[PDB]
């Protein structure tokens, strides 16, 4: 249908121009030449390049880390307003009531930053600092509990959803999919809700069908895979608790704390 | 340290003087009288008014898509000649190999002058004519393919760039860096524009922290907009290249043919 292959290219469109990173910049980068940070040396060299007023503070600077965790977070402020922006081209988005933009926006941010981390993501690390550095996966888990908890979990995720090898074509529709579940808790509109979404995942099926012809499978694991991040976020969200009271270093964000008060 | 305090200074000082627009004089205007072009009866105003000697043919005159094209072209030469003199006062760019300043500002160009470009766009338009005029971006979309398809990425780019509230003391340090690019193709001195390109860079991201002690990512962030600016003038020049093989009418100036020839 000409309107359903429409819809996806408006989303898709949406998505191109709405998120830094995309899944082919991230993938011509990461083949190489981003700054390595592979241990506490190179961190700190990072710092002074990339975050260099984080570090800026001498003997006051926090522990490395509660630094992390502090540019993690600065990470996810900036996509949820990427996430804010793109949910405009979700047919019938903007016509939600506001109350009920707040809501899905509010469950689906991290579900959906989960995902789409993924696209900057292999065995070995990802990108950071808007494709400057690259991070490895073996330093983060070399910090000390309970801040390497938080990350290895989003790499077992990121590894298996990378397996499907979808393209920005995909992920734009699973991302705009994640976005209008209509069983999040609060909804105002859950009838007009769950209509967006049947036409949102209705064209993400014909999608798939028509971009993955080999894998009959695809739809249902991405389905799947929704299920699979609401789990992962709710996991996070607790590990995110745990720090915040026993961590009196790593502050949370205010727009975070909103996003987590009261979500599970 | 006050020789790049001062470094900074030297390189705002000329953009300031260099350019005939700069983006706190684009802002007053963009306040409020400009003349609105909107469609076509108010283009063919403007361009009596503002442009008289291009439409003073009778029924020789252009198409409207190709006279437009024509004075983009004149304000892209104009910015060049306004940047190659801002060139000079980046240390070490005029002690540079002849040849190698002709090869960077060949390819920096086009960057610049998208970058510098946003400073007079806001999603709904863009001063033109020397800040007399403002064009609308429906208008503009409005134009027969191709020729619409060269102007709204523009816009795309400059309003994620707009939304980053540089000032002119940042942007005057980002078009040097842009200018001094050590890894053009053909470069005689590679090392020694390394050297001048790490002096900008450093000064860049040190004035950074200091102008925008708010945003911790910026100096990545705007190192990212490079890459997307070097990728748009790729895609430009493509267009470009469509337009002169596809439309007799639009005649390539000279100075843009040589800076388009070879460049990727
Ligand atoms: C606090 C948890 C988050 C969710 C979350 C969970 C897991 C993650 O990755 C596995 C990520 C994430 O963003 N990874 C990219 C990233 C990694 C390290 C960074 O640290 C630096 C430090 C210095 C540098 F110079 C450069 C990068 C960074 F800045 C970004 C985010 C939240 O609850 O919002
Ligand atoms: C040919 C492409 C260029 C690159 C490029 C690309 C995109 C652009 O904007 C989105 C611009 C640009 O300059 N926009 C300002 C502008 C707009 C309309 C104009 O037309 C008139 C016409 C009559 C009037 F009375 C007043 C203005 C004008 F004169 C300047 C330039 C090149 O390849 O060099």
């Amino acid at each position: 249908t000409a309107d359903l292959k429409s819809l996806a290219k408006r989303i898709y469109e949406a998505y191109l121009k709405n998120f830094n990173m995309n899944k082919v910049k991230a993938r011509v980068i990461l083949s190489g030449p981003p700054f390595v940070i592979h241990d506490m040396e190179t961190l700190c060299m990072a710092e002074k390049t990339l975050v260099a007023k984080l570090v800026a503070n001498g003997i006051q600077n926090k522990e490395a880390e509660v630094r992390i965790f502090h540019c993690c977070q600065c990470t996810s402020v900036e996509t949820v307003t990427e996430l804010t922006e793109f949910a405009k081209a979700i047919p019938g988005f903007a016509n939600l009531d506001l109350n009920d933009q707040v809501t899905l926006l509010k469950y689906g941010v991290y579900e959906a930053i989960f995902a789409m981390l993924s696209s900057v993501m292999n065995k070995d690390g990802m990108l950071v600092a808007y494709g400057n550095g690259f991070i490895t996966r073996e330093f983060l888990k070399s910090l000390r509990k309970p801040f390497c908890d938080i990350m290895e979990p989003k790499f077992d995720f990121a590894m298996k959803f990378n397996a499907l090898e979808l393209d920005d074509s995909d992920i734009s529709l699973f991302v705009a999919a994640i976005i209008c579940c209509g069983d999040r808790p609060g909804l105002l509109n859950v009838g007009h809700i769950e209509k967006m979404q049947e036409g949102i995942v209705h064209v993400l099926r014909l999608h798939l069908q028509s971009n993955h012809p080999d894998d009959i499978f695809l739809f249902p694991k991405l389905l799947q895979k929704m299920a699979d991040l609401r789990q992962l976020v709710t996991e996070h969200a607790q590990l995110v608790q745990i720090i915040k009271k026993t961590e009196s270093d790593a502050a949370l964000h205010p727009l975070l704390q909103e996003i987590y008060r009261d979500m599970y």
